[PDB]
C-alpha cells in the first residue's frame, strides 16, 4: 500500500498536543532540552505510541469523577478527582501506556472548564455545574498514571463530589516564573520521584545542518504576559491519516516536498522520518514564513544519508 | 472513477461536526416535528462542504474577531459587542456565498465558552491576557454574525479589552431552561430577525416511507441548571474530513453502508448514506441505537433511492 500524507493546508490543520489550529511551521536548533512529546505520536506505518489517541477532543482532556475538595498550598480551591479513560472505561494501570490517553504531556498550569452532570435525578433530568479550573501538571498530585489527579478552581463551594466530571481544556493559566510552563519537560505521570514508563522515544536530528520541523500553536492564557506556543511533530490530522492509512514504511525516511498549490512550486524539502516527525536543512530559529495554503506532498523514500535541499 | 470510501472509525474514534464532542452514540427520532437543516457538518459525498462547514476541528462554533463596546445588562452580566472576522483572520466578506463566516453555530441556544484575549501592541516587550467564562446568544436581535457582528456576555463586569484579538473557545451550553431558547434545529437568523438567512444547506429528511433520520449524537455541557442536552449530527468531523479529501465522484444517489462488528465481521445494520451527505434507516423508533463499540460503517456499494433497508 503507498504511503502518503493527507491533501490539508496549514490553515486546514490542527495540533496534536492541545486543542488549537496550526498557526505556523517553526523551527528551533539550538533547542537544549530532550524533544520527547507523547502526545501527536504516531509511526509512519500508522502506530500509535506514547499517549496519543484519535480525538481532537480527547487532547489534553480528562473524564472521571470529583473526590473531594483537598488541601493545597497554592493559591485557589483544590479537588482531588479519579480519571478514566476517555471512553469512560476503567483505566487499568497494567497497560502499557505511559499514562490514560490524551494526559498532557507537557510541564505547566493548564487553564479549561471542569462540568458536571449528575448521576442521579430529579423532570428526570439531572443537575449540572461548569466552573474554570486549573491542572498543575507539575504538581505532586498530577498522577494520571496513577487514576487521579488534581485540580483547583476559582469557585470555592460548587463542586459537586461523587459526580460525573469533564474537563474540557483552554489554554494556559499562566506562564510566569512560578507556573512552570515547559513544553518539553514532562510531567511525572505517577508522582513525583518516579520514573515515566511506555514513552514514545526522543527525536532529534541525526544529519548535520538539519533540524526538526515543529507545528506550532499558539495557546491562550487565562492572564499575565506571554506568548506562549505548543510545537507538535504531526497535526492531528496527519496522526489520524496515518493510523488509518497503515501503509508499510519501506525506508526510515521519506522526502516530502512543501508545495503551494496555486503556483504548483515547491518551497522546501523535508524529511518526514519513520518514527513520525521533519527534519529541515535550515541554520535559523523562528517561523517558516509561507503562505497557510501550503502542504507536504509525498515525493518518494529516501534513506539517512540523502541531502535536503537548504530552505 | 475513485472508488468511493469511509474512515475506519469507530463510534468511540469520531467527534461530532456540529460541537467539539465525541459521538457518544447513534441515534434516531423518528417522530421529529421540525425541519432537519443544520449548517454544520454538511458536505455532500463527493467532497463538498455547504453551510458553515469547515473542516478544523477547533472552528467549530468558534469566534476570532475584536472586542468594540461593552454594554451593561440592565439586571445582571455585562455585554460586549465583537467585530467577528474569518476564522483564518482574514476579513469576512458578507458578500461571500454562505449563511454566516464557517464556524458559526448553526441552533438556537445560549452557547457557553471562554472568551481569551492576547493584546497586539506592547514597557515590557509580552503581551497582555485575559480570558472569561462567556455566553453567546444565538437567538438573539444582535447575534448577526452575517452582518459581521454578534454580542457575548459574561459575569466579569470589567476585564475584557477593546480593540484587542479575541477568540471564543466553545465548551457546552450555558442553560437549557424555557428562557435559554435551545433548540438545536432552529437555525439562527444570522442577519438578524427580520432577515431571510442565505446560500443554506439543504434540509435532510427521508424519501422512502418507513425510514428515519440516523444521527451521530454527543451530549454537550451544561454551566448550571437541569437538563441533558445533546447534539446530533448527520455525519461526524472525521467523514467531513475524509469526503473533503477524496472527492470520489458519486455513482448514485445513495451509497448503502453497512454498520459492521468487525470481532465477528458480522453486520449489524445497513443504512442508505445520500449523497447530500446524511443516512436513513428503516428504523420506527426512537432512542439510542444500541450497538458494540468496535463498530464502523462500511461502504459496501452505490445503490439506487429505491432500494429497500433491511429493518434495523
Ligand atoms: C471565577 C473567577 O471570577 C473572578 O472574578 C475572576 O477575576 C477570576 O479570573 C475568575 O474568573
Ligand atoms: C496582563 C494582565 O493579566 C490579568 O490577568 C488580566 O486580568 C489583565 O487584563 C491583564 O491582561
Ligand atoms: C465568573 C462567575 O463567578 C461566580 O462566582 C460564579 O457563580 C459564576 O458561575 C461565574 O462563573
Ligand atoms: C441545578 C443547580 O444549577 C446551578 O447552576 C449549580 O450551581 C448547582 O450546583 C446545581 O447544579
Amino acid at each position: 500500500k503507498p504511503f502518503t500524507l493527507p491533501i490539508l493546508t496549514l490553515g486546514e490543520l490542527t495540533n496534536s498536543r492541545f486543542p488549537l489550529p496550526i498557526d505556523v511551521l517553526y523551527t528551533n536548533p539550538n533547542e537544549s532540552a530532550i524533544v520527547q512529546c507523547q502526545n501527536g505520536r504516531c509511526t509512519l506505518d500508522g502506530e500509535l505510541q506514547g499517549t496519543t489517541q484519535l480525538l481532537p477532543t480527547g487532547i489534553c482532556a480528562f473524564r472521571g469523577k470529583v473526590t473531594q475538595q483537598v488541601q493545597d498550598e497554592h493559591r485557589g480551591t483544590h479537588w482531588n478527582m479519579t480519571v478514566t479513560n476517555l471512553n469512560g472505561t476503567p483505566f487499568d494501570p497494567t497497560e502499557d501506556v505511559p499514562a490514560p490517553l490524551g494526559t498532557p504531556d507537557f510541564s505547566g498550569q493548564i487553564y479549561g472548564v471542569i462540568s458536571q452532570r449528575n448521576t442521579n435525578t430529579v423532570g428526570n433530568l439531572p443537575a449540572n455545574r461548569a466552573h474554570e479550573a486549573v491542572i498543575a501538571t507539575y504538581s505532586p498530585k498530577f498522577t494520571p498514571k496513577l487514576g487521579n489527579i488534581q485540580f483547583s478552581t476559582w469557585e470555592t463551594q460548587d463542586v459537586s463530589s461523587g459526580q460525573p466530571t469533564k474537563f474540557t481544556p483552554v489554554g494556559l493559566a499562566s506562564v510566569d516564573a512560578n507556573s512552570h510552563f515547559d513544553q518539553w519537560t514532562l510531567p511525572s505521570y505517577s508522582g513525583a520521584l518516579t520514573l515515566n514508563m511506555n514513552l514514545a522515544p526522543s527525536v532529534a536530528p541525526v544529519f548535520p545542518g538539519e533540524c526538526l520541523l515543529f507545528f506550532r500553536s499558539f495557546i491562550p492564557l487565562k492572564g499575565g504576559y506571554g506568548n506562549p506556543a505548543i510545537d507538535c511533530l504531526m497535526p492531528q490530522e496527519w496522526v489520524q491519516h496515518l493510523y488509518q492509512e497503515s501503509a508499510p514504511s519501506l525506508s526510515d525516511v521519506a522526502l516530502v516536498r512543501y508545495v503551494n498549490p496555486e503556483t504548483g512550486r515547491t518551497l522546501f524539502e523535508a524529511k518526514l522520518h519513520r518514527n513520525g516527525f521533519l527534519t529541515v536543512a535550515r541554520n535559523s530559529a523562528g517561523p517558516v514564513v509561507a503562505p497557510t495554503n501550503g502542504y507536504f506532498r509525498f515525493d518518494s523514500w529516501v534513506n539517512q544519508f540523502y541531502t535536503l535541499a537548504p530552505m
